């Protein structure tokens, strides 16, 4: 099945640390990157010094089940965030979430399918529409008339 993983970081210099992202994942156990989007930029809230986000959107190929994937992706956020060494919530982060899994809806208590704000991220939205420019959601919304009708950011590559 295809799942879209977005990636997000602003961890000390965030491109090593989304690359080092992207190969955890494509050592997950019955899965496949497909695809990997450019890699764009997100400024911080506030005029504060603080780091910019990098992200990614990536195409998983994968045998694996939705909750499973979930455990792996948890997993490489402990394993290569600095949550053991600082904070979990933590200005500073690694972030990994499951966008899309199949035309799967799941509404559980660990694991909510579409990702629940993802229509309202275009830091999430436009890398997708790169690597899956005809994608179409599970309620039959087109990617593509999202973009056309939401107000998002201004998105520059990285
Ligand atoms: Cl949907």
């Amino acid at each position: 099945t295809v799942a879209y993983i977005a990636i997000g970081s602003n961890l000390a210099s965030p491109l090593e640390q989304v690359n080092a992202a992207l190969k955890a994942l494509g050592d997950i156990p019955e899965s496949h990157i497909l695809t990997v989007s450019s890699f764009y930029r997100t400024p911080p809230l506030g005029p504060q010094d603080q780091p910019d986000y990098l992200n990614a959107a990536v195409a998983l190929e994968t045998s694996l089940a939705p909750e499973e994937l979930l455990n792996h992706t948890q997993r490489i956020e402990l394993q290569q965030g600095r949550v053991r060494k600082a904070e979990r919530w933590g200005p500073a982060t690694l972030d990994l979430d499951i966008m899309l899994f199949g035309n799967e809806v799941i509404n559980t208590e660990r694991l909510t399918v579409p990702h629940y704000d993802m229509k309202n991220r275009g830091f999430m939205l436009w890398p997708l529409f790169e690597i899956a420019p005809e994608l179409v959601f599970p309620d039959g919304e087109m990617l593509r008339q999202i973009l056309h009708t939401r107000a998002f950011d201004k998105l520059n590559k990285w």
